[PDB]
């Protein structure tokens, strides 16, 4: 689980969004696993925008953050899982390590703030789902 708080937006991975992000629906895409619902209180939280490929990613799995080097954002093939067919995900960064399903919502985030929330992942590789093309994130 874990959300990122932007102004009065709140971004959940599209598979655990509740029925109240449903009933609040900013905008959605399967493809990208990312849900966006509107809020009452505003978030404590700021969105990076930016090309780094080096940051911290939590594992609530092992109750650890970790430093990771991952890809750009790109178009990449995903293994079925539980939630997807296998497909291909798009605004994905992988990095090498610890991931499993519950994970999803751990935020990754560099020096200049939030990159994206786990999404993804197996084999000892981990994927986020980014936000940081989302500038309409940032205002309204
Ligand atoms: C759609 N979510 C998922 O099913 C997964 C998300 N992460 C990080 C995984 C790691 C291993 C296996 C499955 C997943
Ligand atoms: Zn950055």
């Amino acid at each position: 689980s874990g959300a990122i708080y932007v102004g009065n937006y709140r971004v959940v991975n599209r598979h655990l969004a509740t029925h109240n992000d449903w009933a609040n629906l900013v905008w959605e895409d399967s493809s990208r696993d990312l849900l966006v619902s509107s809020t009452t209180a505003q978030g404590c939280d700021t969105i990076a925008r930016c090309d780094c490929q080096t940051g911290v990613y939590y594992c609530s799995s092992r109750r650890k953050h970790y430093p990771v080097s991952f890809s750009k954002p790109s178009l990449i093939f995903v293994e079925a899982s539980e939630y997807y067919p296998a497909r291909y995900q798009s605004h994905l960064m992988l990095a090498v390590g610890h991931s499993e399903p519950g994970d999803c919502g751990g935020i990754l985030r560099c020096q200049h703030g939030v990159v994206g929330i786990v999404s993804t992942g197996g084999n000892g590789l981990v994927g986020f789902a980014d936000v940081r093309d989302l500038l309409w994130l940032d205002e309204e």
